[PDB]
């Protein structure tokens, strides 16, 4: 598959939830969860290389890994983990996370490029998911 482009949002489901089971407090939520915090998501990827770029109108989050090679990144609260992304299958990738410091939830993500070129992402603490969905500007 090739997840390459400059993806916008169109489904968001369960993320001030995720938010909250986290311990996330609620001015942060609400921060978090408003318009300009909506996410625009760039990837370049160059066979199993990945760069993903996160922006919102206040925040740029860059991530750069190869499946099956560590890498550092935060979990969806912010704390430090390290990562490891393998091929679940053809068109879905899976990234299981390890905290640097201390114990938690946990932590993990997907993304799934569909036939018609949609991106599906999960996000996953414990028993909690949240989806959100993607097409191509
Ligand atoms: C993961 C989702 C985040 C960080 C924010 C999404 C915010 C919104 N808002 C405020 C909204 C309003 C109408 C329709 C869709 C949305 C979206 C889920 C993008």
């Amino acid at each position: 598959p090739n997840f390459s482009g400059n993806w916008k949002i169109i489904r968001s489901e369960n993320f001030e939830e995720l938010l909250k089971v986290l311990g996330v407090n609620v001015m942060l939520r609400k921060i978090a969860v408003a318009a300009a915090s909506k996410p625009a998501v760039e990837i370049k990827q160059e066979g199993d290389t990945f760069y993903i770029k996160t922006s919102t109108t206040v925040r740029t989050t860059e991530i750069n890994f190869k499946v099956g090679e560590e890498f550092e990144e935060q979990t969806v609260d912010g704390r430090p983990c390290k990562s490891l992304v393998k091929w679940e299958s053809e068109n879905k990738m899976v990234c299981e996370q390890k905290l640097l410091k201390g114990e938690g939830p946990k932590t993990s993500w997907t993304l799934e490029l569909t036939n018609d070129g949609e991106l599906i992402e999960t996000m996953t603490a414990d028993d909690v998911v949240c989806t959100k969905v993607y097409v191509r500007e």
